[PDB]
């Protein structure tokens, strides 16, 4: 069902707790890593999300099915491609349209990789682009919004969000995340386990 | 989030697959396996379970909130005990009833003892019994089934079963079993070498 387009060059620890939180919330059989390096062997994917279950390939889009015996093949406009910058809303009606969610976006930088519209422009007939609300999300946030809109079938401004949460470490430093997150019941940010950790250390 | 009381003593290699594979298709974050033995600690859990990030414990429904903080709180009537001798079937606009959907079942035997009236009893203002179908399912199945009542909002009768499929080797399982797109069986991964193995 989700298929994360591995988006940077090996793994740094914060994609690590990022697919980490993924993989325990939607579960090993439903969410596909692909487009790694075509060298990749599973000497090259981090063990904490191979315990985990996570499944991963080298292949794109369309070669996914030839890895995966389970997976019901790819047709022409139930594949949901995720862009904040499209213009249509992912609504809970959508939930019987996909049978795919991909994530896109831009590797690397100077110079940076559209991935997102290089997927638009080689799978024309594939994909249908829609948004997640017009603030940019972390991946981890995508997917938990994905889920929220078409597994609950809760529309996406019921959502309960917080945009540009400030985390205060010390007395010193203060230091706000530029996307927007969901909120949990007691009204904090839900981040992966770690995370917070990982960006105190940062500063 | 689904609440799985541990319905054997020890773990057979049986219930290590049916619980792995439930782990992988709802999210070890969505699953708490409850009721273990007082004794137990993590090194009697399967490691296999443990990688794949099983939540237990040895508390019970009440004492759940205590081991979990990040759980809502479990209030009276949003509380699903899944029982195959319930009355009312359980429907999509179910959704926004419950916030946990328990699974109890039969620690047998000689004398078995049922968790679901045990359940049924200890706690009566916390939980509403509902059932999912008129066969029985395997606990991977009765999840499976759940999820999709749930979340995919699909209605019981417009779900395709099989119900006793046989399986050669060269056995008949006695329960109702979810088709894949294949027109097969949808069991645990391993399950299928397992039951050969016993013949
Ligand atoms: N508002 C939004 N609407 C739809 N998709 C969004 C979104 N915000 C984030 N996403 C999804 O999350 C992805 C960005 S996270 C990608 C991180 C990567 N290291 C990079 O540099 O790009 C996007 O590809 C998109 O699929
Ligand atoms: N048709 C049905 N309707 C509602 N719940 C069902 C069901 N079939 C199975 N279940 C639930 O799924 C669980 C798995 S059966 C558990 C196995 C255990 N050894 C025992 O005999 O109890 C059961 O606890 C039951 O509560």
């Amino acid at each position: 069902k989700y298929i994360i387009e591995h988006m940077e060059e090996g793994f740094s620890e914060w994609v690590i707790l990022e697919y980490s939180q993924i993989l325990r919330e939607v579960g090993a059989e439903n969410l596909i890593l692909s487009s790694l390096p075509e060298s990749t062997t599973e000497k090259d994917i981090p063990q904490r999300l191979l315990k985990l279950g996570l499944r991963w390939t080298t292949k794109d889009l369309k070669g996914i099915n030839e890895d995966f015996k389970d997976l019901e093949l790819l047709k022409d406009g139930r594949v949901c491609l995720l862009d904040p910058r499209a213009t249509i809303d992912l609504q809970p009606e959508d939930a019987t349209k996909f049978d795919y969610f991909v994530f896109g976006g831009i590797l690397g930088d100077h110079p940076p990789r559209d991935r997102t519209k290089e997927l638009k422009t080689a799978y024309p007939n594939l994909l249908i682009s829609r948004r997640l609300g017009d603030k940019q999300m972390t991946t981890d946030t995508a997917i938990r919004t994905t889920q929220l809109i078409i597994k609950d079938r809760i529309a996406f401004e019921d959502i309960k969000f917080i945009d540009y949460p400030e985390f205060r470490f010390n007395k010193n430093e203060a230091t706000e995340m530029p996307f927007r997150y969901v909120l949990d019941k007691e009204g904090k940010p839900i981040l992966p386990e770690g995370m917070l950790d990982l960006i105190k250390k940062d500063s």
